[PDB]
């Protein structure tokens, strides 16, 4: 193996959410239990086009990037 | 200003979570909300020491990289 081809271990520098409410300085969303449905699927990943909810845009962050990221489920 | 310092958008490369449960491809929590408290704070940066918890770990990732990531709450 050719050792200058390999980023060592550091602090991480990449941002996790490129693109969502980037006006917002720290995005936090609330929900009462009252207003839930049977089940919410909420993303963790930051790629869903229906954020703060899950559409699996997860599956394509995880394939591109070698990740393991998904979502939070509650369900009533 | 130098454009040769400036890295011109392109599609993500970076993993998102570094360290937590590198052994399952798609980390997933599912929870009830009968088994919920008052008040849940889920972490949505992976960062957690607490995972899948919010531990306020997110604001060391947020001033450190210019992020704007937070928790999601579920109350009742
Ligand atoms: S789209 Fe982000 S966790 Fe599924
Ligand atoms: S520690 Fe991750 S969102 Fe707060
Ligand atoms: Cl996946
Ligand atoms: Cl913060």
């Amino acid at each position: 193996s050719n050792a200058r081809f390999y980023v060592k271990d550091h602090r991480n520098k990449a941002m996790i959410n490129l693109h969502i409410q980037k006006d917002n300085p720290k995005i936090v969303h609330a929900f009462d239990m009252e207003d839930l449905g049977d089940k919410a699927v909420y993303c963790r990943c930051w790629r869903s086009k229906k954020f703060p909810f899950c559409d699996g845009a997860h599956t394509k962050h995880n394939e591109e990037t070698g990740d393991n990221v998904g979502p939070l489920i509650i369900k009533k």
